[PDB]
C-alpha cells in the first residue's frame, strides 16, 4: 500500500481526520483514487475501527440510501452484505441518508444528515 495507507484483505485504508461533510469527504478520497470505505464483515469493521484511535472517532463511510429510501449503496459499487446498525437504526429518512460509523457508546452505524462534519475512512484496492 502507498505510504500512510494500511492494508487489509486486498484493500488499502486511510483515516482522514479532517472534519468534512459527506460529499467533501468523498471528494477528498477521490483525489487519491479512493472512495469512502465500504465494510463487508466484522473483521473489516474491527480493522477500520483500529484506524480511528483509542477514542474510536465517529467517521463517515461510503454508504447511503439517499436516492430511494431503504435502498443502500456503497460508493465503490460493492454489495451491501453487512451492517453494524445501532439500536433503532437506520431511520431510512432521506434527510439523514449517509452512513456514519463509531457512533454513540455502542460505536455502531447511524444514518445521519450528510451535511454534518466528520472525519472519514477512505479505501481503494491494493495495486
Ligand atoms: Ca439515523
Amino acid at each position: 500500500c502507498p505510504t500512510d495507507w494500511k492494508m487489509f484483505n486486498g484493500r488499502c485504508f486511510l483515516f482522514n481526520p479532517l472534519q468534512l461533510h459527506w460529499a467533501d469527504a468523498q471528494e477528498s478520497c477521490m483525489k487519491e483514487g479512493a472512495n469512502l470505505a465500504s465494510i463487508h464483515s466484522l473483521e473489516e469493521s474491527t480493522f477500520v475501527k483500529e484506524l480511528t484511535s483509542a477514542d474510536l472517532i465517529p467517521s463517515w463511510i461510503g454508504g447511503t440510501d439517499c436516492q430511494v429510501s431503504t435502498r443502500w449503496f456503497w460508493m465503490d459499487s460493492t454489495s451491501m452484505d453487512y451492517a453494524d446498525w445501532c439500536a433503532a437504526q437506520p431511520d431510512t429518512t432521506l434527510t439523514e441518508c449517509c452512513i456514519q460509523m463509531n457512533v454513540g457508546i455502542g460505536k455502531c452505524w447511524n444514518d445521519t444528515p450528510c451535511t454534518h462534519l466528520h472525519s472519514s475512512i477512505c479505501a481503494k484496492p491494493l495495486k
